[PDB]
């Protein structure tokens, strides 16, 4: 699961930084009005004064992307973030995971066993907890009653 | 004019550098802040003064910064109370055989 | 612990807003200049 998680998060970081490419891209484009407004100034209500009007509401107005693009940056960070968890979790399960067991054993377990989600995968630890104080309570349960028939016995 | 453009490309680099620092930190105060609410119930079911007096008596606690490890003591003590239980509800049951 | 842990990560974190808060003013002062070169081409 963890394994799925990096597989899934890889991408879902690649998404982010299409994200902030495109703001990247249209940021570009704002100062592109400034930076063409300088060469029609010098290359000529006329051309000159438009430039001389909106060069620096260009760069007033570029507020507004740069927080946009600021905003999306965040998304990369929680998903790297995650990223990192993941590469830091999917080890340990894995070479705990290496104790191993027999296919009939896996199959025995398949019996009820479950299969956790990737949305599971935060909390697995938990009720992997769950599953077996469920299993040992039913343990205990009939060993009472084994108790019990033990008494009628002797 | 587009040196002095690099130097603010590089400028706001830094700055979105320590955005993702900044970033980073809250989500760690994220994780923080949910680990404290799934905390949080638990800690409000409310206890005896016994309870209390008997818990802090019979159980350590784990400092600031090793907090993570706080779901070991969970574990290792509650394995060794399930163990002792164990024990004595078998003494338990011993007993009971002679006495039948 | 872990309001405690929340109190000391925010801590932290005042830092990383302090220095975003400097390398904006160093972005600024960035583009200050080049708007100097900007209107330098203007007066030549």
């Amino acid at each position: 699961l963890w394994r799925e998680k990096i597989n899934l998060l890889n991408a879902r970081l690649a998404e982010a930084q299409t994200s902030e490419e495109q703001l990247q891209s249209q940021l570009d484009l704002q100062k592109k009005v400034v930076s063409d407004h300088m060469q029609r100034y010098l290359q000529v209500d006329s051309d000159a004064s438009v430039a001389k009007a909106k060069l620096d509401e260009a760069q007033t107005i570029e507020s507004e992307l740069d927080k946009q693009l600021r905003a999306a940056n965040k998304v990369t960070c929680v998903l790297d973030t995650e990223l990192t968890l993941a590469r830091a979790a999917e080890r340990k399960a894995q070479q705990t995971a290496q104790q191993g067991m027999k296919e009939e054993e896996r199959e025995l377990s398949a019996s009820h066993f479950p299969v956790v989600t990737l949305e599971q995968l935060p909390d697995i630890r938990d009720l992997e907890r769950q599953h077996e104080r469920g299993i040992q309570h039913e343990i205990e349960r009939v060993k009472a009653e084994l108790h019990r028939l033990n008494i009628e016995l002797t």
